[PDB]
């Protein structure tokens, strides 16, 4: 137990929109938490879209994960989370 | 100002990067003065991205995932902070993304 001192780009950022394998945020909200408001990306297909603006279901969209420090109200606890931030395009084989 | 109970943390030292069309290398940014102190950051490999004949494109854009995270910063002993809570921006992976649309 220590005592603690205590500009987000998705407020502007595009990707989302063009990427081929694009997303939506969806808000997650904790009073209990700093952050209290953390943004979690949902990959928007299955698949990834291709030159003509159609959905491959041969490729696939798969969300990216970070793991980051939270705080819980308990004074805090410090603890660890894993957020999906955005999604990118993998093929299912090299 | 806040207490922060650190439990149980403690320091220390899937293959999309390289099946997307986007692909990346992690790089370490390490600062001993910062918990975590090592975090590994994603750069894009090339500037276009990967076609069905493994071949870079480059009239599309192999983009950086950017999140912003929490981040522990030492401050000296004179303090009476152990630590002061920051935010900083991290490229986790990359995206394929078209320049223009139709
Ligand atoms: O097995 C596969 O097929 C395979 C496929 C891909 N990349 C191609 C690809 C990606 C995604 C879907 C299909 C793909 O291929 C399909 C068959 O090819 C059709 C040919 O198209 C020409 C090129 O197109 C691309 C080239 C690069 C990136 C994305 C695309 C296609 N998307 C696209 C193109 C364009 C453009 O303007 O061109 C515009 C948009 C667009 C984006 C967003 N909003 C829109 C809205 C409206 C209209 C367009 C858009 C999207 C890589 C690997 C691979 C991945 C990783 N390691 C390896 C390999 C393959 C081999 C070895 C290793 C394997």
């Amino acid at each position: 137990t220590v005592m603690v001192n205590l500009t987000n780009p998705k407020r502007s950022s595009d990707y989302y929109n063009r990427s081929t394998s694009p997303w939506n945020l969806h808000r997650n909200e904790d009073p209990e938490r700093y952050p209290s408001v953390i943004w979690e990306a949902k990959c928007r297909h299955l698949g990834c879209i291709n030159a003509d603006g159609n959905v491959d279901y041969h490729m696939n969209s798969v969300p990216i994960q970070q793991e980051i420090l939270v705080l819980r109200r308990e004074s805090f606890r410090l603890e660890k989370i894993l957020v999906s931030v955005g999604c990118t395009c993998v093929t299912p084989i090299v």
